[PDB]
């Protein structure tokens, strides 16, 4: 078969369905990894990475997806004049697949439609994230085991986060889910994915409390609480300051089988002795994007 | 193309790719024979192993991330492997880092920002050396690439006419095309730029010594129907200095766009070097005859010829 | 048998015989890099690349070793950017089977190491140990010569604070029969520290600032350079130095036919053009002697003994 998808670029490209088939493929690109034996899957393909805003650890993410599959790279680490449309049009005569990171949103709608050959969203500016929520929900999947029937908190700057929305969309496509939203009452969601989550039939609930909810939580996914967001209100952010933070405190409350999460990096809003605790996930769900763009560049090279 | 009497290796030599005048027409052909089989071997869909063992070190003093993909990417499809180094600009001079660098590797592919460093390389190394450019000097496998997509769109060399456009007093790219076609036959070539930026008269002096006829214009709608070939770079608005006038008066005068493709010949073409901003229409990107990203491709085919003939010869 | 060693991050971790079995697994390296069969001992690692300081020649030398051996490698030139060593490399060690890290901070080779738990090579702890450097020196030093014991070997330079002469000598004097010159300006000279060990390791040396009278009975002479920096204000005796400690053709005729010029590089005017021509000069014989040191260092760290 071949994979139904010619390019990775959103969110709404994926369905229940699909991402259920895409986390099998991942199991297996897993048990790869694992091997001790080099692949020859994509033996033959080339990697063009063009990372106009350089991020160092999702590139070498799916560099080394590219070469535990057996293909080679050609890197670009910064590629920061001439059109973007251009650069695609050439670049697709030296590769077979394009992982692009932009710092403009937009930028890989127009990549995917000039190019001839798979495209994969690496990060389009402050747009979408599509194998970031793809890694975070299979994280899910394989740390708890289940999609069906969770709950799952966000915490942070959820009005301006990129990671807490894409996420939340994504977890919508499956049955009877609950998401807290737990952030100060300046930085809480904006009404489209609150209104698209009703609309899913996902039941939500708003909070300031993360240790009310930690405590109900299957799973908490914590993202930065940046002070540029508090601008004037420098009185908001001192009462926030502390409030929202995982610590050796917050997983008292938590429960044996839930986790922590992080799209990484991290400053203090987990502590360093959090990392101790199995019930860490945030780099198990590092390793866990490896598996996830293997299944990506497998798919969009060779189909199922 | 011909036909061959002879199978055995070629009567050059060639250890490094520094400039134009290195290329004989018995190169030019060699070359673009082994480019043809090469085009075989990227369409091809098992991979290559012509170049297994070897390494490619990549340094670009001046960062082109075309120009560089395509070398790493024509040294990975003949199965080779590739230290990249994009940005090697920081100083401990370049002969130092020459000898260091091929202690490392089996080729070395430069792009400078200062003229003479490739040949300062070619020297100071004991591997083989390719120019990608040595700053506001040659670019031969850009000279290169150009020609051999002439004949591969236009099916020949000899007998043609060619419209080289824009910056033509500090154009790096044209005059070498200009200097590797006057080695053919019958060829003109039309000078069109305004007079702030014509052609220097030593170009135009060696093709008036080698017997080749150009004319100058700055009408290009006029010249780009008598061409097979339509070469446009862009003018820079520096070059006219205090003569914002004569800007004014260019502005819009050597522009590609479907105005001049309509009084354009149905079987020439227009090319590009790139990187191309405004001095192309976006809607010309549709017409079959806008060669500029199949001449992009081109750079591969001949870059991958000449890894080949410099690490394991005919 | 598995490799004694789990990192590659200061020069205190190396003894006398580790060396000695060190440099004949380099000589092992010699011959797989001349070989025109690729290898493939290292075939299905990833070498991630980590330089936040760059430096063009000791990547190079480290992802040609990988590749040599038939490897491959995760680059990354400058991976200087808010968050933490720590977690950047246990991140990176999911995506690959060994980091090489050259970094502008001291103390954070020792960070990376004892994060991952997978092998880490110091390619340069800011203006701390850059062991592979000492390796490849004393490698060269063997080479040239064709042994350890009873050399000669003048250290020329800024001594007070060149990490590498120090680290040099650090390795040396595990050695038997040694005898170090400090040629160097008065106000350069060589630092308490390594002169006590210098003498309790057994080893004879000797401050001088004459370069001609010191080259003459030396097997090795290890060319540094000495900043303007490193005077401060003392212009004056910036101004009496110059000169003094040049390695030119006036110079070479003074030294013995075995005796060597080495220099960890980069080189400005303290080593003249007309000194490359001599075959005494080993300083580019030297950095190629790196890739045989690191290529060694990557296999017995990954593949062992």
């Amino acid at each position: 078969h071949m994979f139904e998808l010619s390019d990775v670029i959103e969110g709404k490209q994926f369905d229940r369905e699909m991402l259920s088939a895409i986390f099998d493929v991942a199991r297996e690109m897993e048990k790869i990894e694992k091997s001790s034996s080099q692949s020859e899957i994509l033996k033959g393909y080339l990697m063009a990475t063009l990372f106009y805003e350089p991020s160092t650890r999702t590139r070498l993410s799916f560099e080394s997806a590219m070469k535990r599959l057996g293909g080679e790279v050609l890197t670009t680490e910064n590629a920061r004049g001439e059109t973007l449309e251009d650069t695609i049009r050439t670049v697709e005569g030296y590769s077979d697949i394009i992982v692009m990171r932009h710092f403009e949103s937009g930028a890989a709608r127009k990549a995917a439609a000039t190019a001839n050959i798979p495209v994969i969203n690496a990060g389009d500016g402050p747009g979408e994230h599509p194998t970031q929520a793809l890694l975070d929900v299979y994280t899910i999947q394989s740390e708890i085991g289940k999609l069906d029937g969770i709950s799952v908190a966000l915490v942070g700057d959820l009005a301006n986060g990129r990671t807490v929305r894409s996420l939340a969309y994504l977890l919508a496509k499956f049955k009877d889910v609950k998401i807290y939203f737990v952030s100060p009452e300046i930085v809480k969601m904006k009404d489209d994915i609150k209104d698209y989550l009703t609309s899913s039939g996902v039941e939500w609930e708003e909070s300031s409390d993360l240790m009310e909810v930690a405590s109900k939580c299957d799973v908490v996914y914590q993202t930065r609480i940046q002070r540029e967001r508090f601008g004037e209100r420098l009185d908001l952010y001192e009462a926030a300051r502390g409030k929202f933070i995982v610590d050796k405190d917050l997983l008292g409350v938590m429960q044996k089988k839930a986790i922590i999460m992080h799209p990484l990096p991290r400053l203090d809003e987990i502590t360093a002795d959090v990392d101790a605790d199995p019930r860490a996930a945030y780099f198990r769900q590092a390793k866990n994007g490896l598996f996830i763009r293997m299944a990506l560049l497998k798919l969009l090279l060779v189909g199922w």
